[PDB]
DNA sequence: AACTATTTATAAGA
DNA sequence: TCTTATAAATAGTT
C-alpha cells in the first residue's frame, strides 16, 4: 500500500472499519482461489470487534460444519500463536 | 507470481499440494493480520481434496463455533459464486 | 527447500 | 467508492 504498516490493533475507529471491509474481502478472495485451485471445501467465520458475524463458505456452510463435527482423526490445528511461531522460524523468503 | 494463472482446478497432483501448502499458509497469515489489525476473532475450516481437515482460529475454535450457533441476527454470508460475481466488476 | 520477478493486495488518496 | 503507488504473496524455476 501507499505505506508500510505494522501488524497491531488499529486505534482509529474509522480506519479500523475501512481496513476491516477491504481485508475481509481479500481474505474471502484468497479462500475462493484456494478452494477452486486445490479442490478444497472452506468455511470462514468472522466476528468483528463488536461481535457482528460475517461468514463465507466455498459452497455450503452447513455441509462443512457437519463434516467438521464428524471428523474423528488428529489434524493440523493452528492459532495466531502458531502463525507467529512460523514467522519467527521461517526465512525472509 | 512469475505469471498470472487462471483460477481453475489444478490437475497436477504435485503442483496442487505445493500450491495448497503455500496458499493455506498465506490465507492463515492474512487471517492473523485481520484479527490483530481489526480486533476480530476468526475461524477457518478447510477440507482438502482428500477430505483431510486443517483448521485455524485466532484463539479458540470451540468458542467461535458456539457463538456462531447462538447468532440470531441477519448477517453477511458469501460463497464462491458471490466472489466470482464481485470480480466480474474488474 | 530456496530464490526472484511479477502479479496481486492494499494504505492512503480521490 | 474508487483509484493508484507501493507493499506483500506467490508462480515458476532451482
Amino acid at each position: 500500500g501507499r505505506k508500510k504498516i505494522q501488524i497491531q490493533r488499529i486505534t482509529d475507529e474509522r480506519n479500523r472499519q475501512v481496513t476491516f471491509t477491504k481485508r475481509k474481502f481479500g481474505l474471502m478472495k484468497k479462500a475462493y482461489e484456494l478452494s477452486v485451485l486445490c479442490d478444497c471445501e472452506i468455511a470462514l467465520i468472522i466476528f468483528n470487534h463488536s461481535n457482528k458475524l460475517f461468514q463465507y463458505a466455498s459452497t455450503d456452510m452447513d455441509k462443512v460444519l457437519l463434516k467438521y463435527t464428524e471428523y474423528n482423526e488428529p489434524h493440523e490445528s493452528r492459532t495466531n500463536a502458531d502463525i507467529i511461531e512460523t514467522l519467527r522460524k521461517k526465512g525472509f523468503n
